[PDB]
DNA sequence: CCGACGTCGCATCAGC
DNA sequence: GCTGATGCGA
DNA sequence: GTCGG
């Protein structure tokens, strides 16, 4: 499938979905519309009917005829209508600041607060979360080259290391899976004297590591296992300095490790793929475990997990690289 | 017909 | 001031 | 909005 193949219907089904969550408030149809924008985006033929669509898990009655619209007027009324709509669409658009979700962007519209000028002058009315979000509006949504997250992954090991050599980081995420470009960057991190049977303080000397090295510029949140919070690689010469970019970093007990590795590398679908047979094979796993069930539906204790490959075992999968974990 | 649709860590609000 | 709820991003 | 028990 080709990118324009069938995209003006995923980028419609897109656009209601967003509505759904932003303005709505209904989460539940702003992933249904999701799920049908994906199984189209997928599907290898030009759709010429609603009816054809219908056939696809995910899309139905609703949005057959939406389908159908759209195919016979080149539009749909109703997003036409909304994108007009003075109210609606500045809370749609007031989510894109992280941050800023359903509940704040409609609160902001309500007082006349509707664009980022509207922000830009509101500063008190900001939490700190949004107020990062705001300064580094256009950053966060740009994506990062592999070159440069391999820059990054450079400073992260390098800085962890040098901390306490018995530190465990891995780079997990899109990185993981090799992609060209990754939309934030995500660090799961483990030490040998933090278990699940078992210092309160390993998350953060590693923050601070980063900060005094002037990698780590802002903090959204952190407590004890996450951090979140933004970064920029350090300006060569006089160039062009680097946009702030989205970092997370899990501390995660070492026997949770190679689960929270396997979960975080995904992709999305191979998790969903992955976990359901997995379930066909009588084991339940999430980010955190895996266990055996259970002649009646029992879970028994964790089983011990020491690399990826042993939850690949577990279930009888030969072991996929991070690189074909797609799907 | 009608409930599920992942779950959770952290920041901050609502209520006592 | 403490506890539980809510919003948020993932 | 879609699915399925
Ligand atoms: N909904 C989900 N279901 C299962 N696993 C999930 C998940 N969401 C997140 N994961 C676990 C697996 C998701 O792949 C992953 C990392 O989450 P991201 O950083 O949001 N996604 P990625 O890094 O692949 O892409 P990008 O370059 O745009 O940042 O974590
Ligand atoms: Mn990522
Ligand atoms: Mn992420
Ligand atoms: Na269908
Ligand atoms: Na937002």
């Amino acid at each position: 499938p080709q990118e324009t193949l069938n995209g003006g219907i995923t980028d419609m089904l897109t656009e209601l979905a967003n509505f759904e969550k932003n303005v709505s408030q209904a989460i539940h149809k702003y992933n249904a519309y999701r799920k049908a924008a994906s199984v189209i985006a997928k599907y290898p033929h030009k759709i010429k009917s609603g009816a054809e669509a219908k056939k696809l898990p995910g899309v139905g009655t609703k949005i057959a005829e939406k389908i159908d619209e759209f195919l016979a007027t080149g539009k749909l009324r109703k997003l036409e209508k909304i994108r007009q709509d003075d109210t609606s669409s500045s809370i749609n658009f007031l989510t894109r600041v992280s941050g800023i979700g359903p509940s704040a962007a409609r609160k902001f519209v309500d007082e006349g607060i509707k664009t980022l000028e509207d922000l830009r002058k509101n500063e008190d009315k900001l939490n700190h979360h949004q107020r990062i979000g705001l300064k580094y509006f256009g950053d966060f949504e740009k994506r990062i080259p592999r070159e440069e997250m391999l820059q990054m992954q450079d400073i992260v090991l390098n800085e962890v290391k040098k901390v306490d050599s018995e530190y465990i980081a891995t780079v997990c995420g899109s990185f993981r899976r090799g992609a060209e470009s990754s939309g934030d960057m995500d660090v799961l991190l483990t030490h040998p004297s933090f278990t699940s049977e078992s210092q309160p303080k390993l998350l953060h000397q590693v923050v601070e590591q980063l900060q005094k090295v002037h990698f780590i510029t802002d903090t959204l949140s952190k407590g004890e296992t996450k951090f979140m919070g933004v970064c920029q690689l350090p300006s060569k010469n006089d160039e062009k300095e680097y946009p702030h970019r989205r970092i997370d970093i899990r501390l995660i007990p070492k026997d949770q490790y190679y689960c929270g590795v396997l979960y975080f590398t995904g992709s999305d679908i191979f998790n969903k793929n992955m976990r359901a047979h997995a379930l066909e094979k009588g084991f339940t796993i999430n980010e955190y475990t895996i266990r055996p069930l259970g002649v009646t539906g029992v879970a028994g204790e964790p089983l011990p997990v020491d690399s990826e490959k042993d939850i690949f075992d577990y279930i009888q999968w030969k072991y996929r690289e991070p690189k074909d974990r797609s799907e």
